[PDB]
């Protein structure tokens, strides 16, 4: 699991959280490219 933090929510603003966002799926986004 490199960096798997849990999300916020609706709690924070509907563009910082959604700038957050970008931190989370670019763990997701570095998991998509399995090697070995």
């Amino acid at each position: 699991y490199p960096a798997k933090p849990e999300y916020p929510g609706e709690d924070a603003s509907p563009e910082e959280l959604s700038r957050y966002y970008a931190s989370l799926r670019h763990y997701l986004n570095l998991v998509t490219r399995q090697r070995y």
